[PDB]
């Protein structure tokens, strides 16, 4: 079979270029209102092929920009707009996550949702397509809807893990003594709301005959059924762009990575593909704080620092063991540079990052933290 670079390469292989399209889009948006601008132009396109010609957007009428550098800079806007919960579209999918999820509610905010819906396909299409990425982490059965992969029980655990372990408790256990129904109880606004799963569902009690059932109709309350419209509406956008057969090769992990550039860090693997620099060591104290911060930073952190010091987010296959500099193979470096006065600074072409000899804990992860939402 193919790994993922492999797979990609393939996949570009097939996403043949379009000819019947003018040379390129033309888009003219002020900053002030991105979302609406862009919303226009991409909804209003006589063909939705036209979205595939070299995008040549303008902002303000700020003439003289590499047209390739304000596109860029547009996904990062636009996915920042897009994905505010504050639209009502998505939503953080817990309190504690970071990780977003189609609002069930979100029709009751937006009466047009479905075509919101449609464009924001449409811009994750225009990204993949152009071989950008959107900023922006979904949770795992997102991924799934958009392959037309099974939702399991296991999507739930990454999501709401007292929630997981309780259908496996009921998935591993004979429940019938719970005399659990079949019907959901959701806790909003200070009320218990109650949802019948099937048809009389408050009547019918969960054992081991019908308990598959019983988390199969859980599973889809919680990721789908609410939300299959609004999915529909994306993925109908998204495909317009790309292929639903050709995205079809990747799994649920490297469709992640290929859209938003996000995925799991090794941080064993980077710790131990590190070099050190003018002092510093693996067992030095700073460097024993440096690990301890970034195995405490979110997953997104951890990239973002990687994509500070690198110049880049994309981590190398077979780990960090084979990761490039700018002139051959160069490892992850930690240097030892400055006063602890100074935030720590990056030197991509050598993916080296120069840290001050910092006298406490909290003051490196201020300092580191500070440096890196810069980029
Ligand atoms: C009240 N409805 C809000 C609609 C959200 N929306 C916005 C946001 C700001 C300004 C205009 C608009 C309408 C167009 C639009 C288009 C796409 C998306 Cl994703 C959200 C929105």
């Amino acid at each position: 079979s193919r790994d993922y670079k492999r797979k990609y390469e393939f996949f570009r292989r097939k996403l043949k270029k379009q000819n019947d399209i003018p040379n390129k889009f033309e888009m003219k948006l002020r900053r002030a209102t991105v979302l609406e601008d862009s919303y226009r132009r991409i909804m209003g396109v006589k063909r939705a092929d036209f979205l595939k010609a070299r995008l040549w957007i303008e902002f303000d009428g700020e003439k003289g920009l590499d047209y390739g550098g304000v596109a860029r800079e547009w996904f990062f806007l636009i996915s920042k707009e897009m994905f505010n919960p504050y639209y009502g579209l998505f939503e953080y999918s817990a309190t504690d996550n970071y990780t977003l999820q189609i609002n069930p509610n979100s029709g009751l905010c937006n009466e047009d949702h479905l075509s919101y819906f449609k464009f924001i396909g449409r811009v994750a299409g225009m990204a993949v397509y152009h071989g950008k990425l959107l900023d922006g982490f979904f949770i795992r059965p997102f991924y799934k809807m958009m392959l037309h992969k099974p939702i399991t029980l296991h999507d739930m655990e990454s999501v709401d893990s007292e929630y997981y372990n309780s259908l496996r408790w009921i998935l591993e256990n004979d429940p019938t003594e719970l005399d659990l129904r079949f019907i959901i109880d959701e806790e909003l606004f200070g009320q218990t709301h109650q949802h019948e799963l099937k048809n009389g569902g408050s009547e019918i009690v969960v054992t081991n005959k019908n308990k598959k059932e019983y988390i199969y109709l859980v599973i889809q309350w919680r990721f789908v059924n609410r939300i299959q419209k609004q999915m529909a509406a994306f993925k109908e956008g998204f495909f317009e762009l790309i292929p639903q057969d050709l995205i079809k090769i990747f799994d649920e992990n490297e469709l992640e990575l290929l859209m938003c550039g996000l995925g799991d860090v090794d941080v064993n693997d980077w710790r131990e593909h590190t070099k050190y620099k003018n002092g510093y060591s693996a067992n030095h104290q700073v460097i024993q704080w440096f690990w301890k911060a970034v195995l405490m930073m979110d997953s997104e952190k951890r990239i973002r620092l990687l994509q500070f010091v690198t110049g880049t987010s994309r981590v190398p296959m077979n780990g960090f063991a084979e990761l490039y500099g700018s002139n051959g193979p160069q490892s992850f470096t930690v240097e030892q540079w400055g006063t602890p006065e100074k935030l720590p600074r990056a030197h991509t072409c050598f993916n080296r990052l120069d840290l001050p000899p910092y006298e406490s804990f909290e003051e490196l992860w201020d300092k580191l933290q500070m440096a890196i939402e810069n980029t």
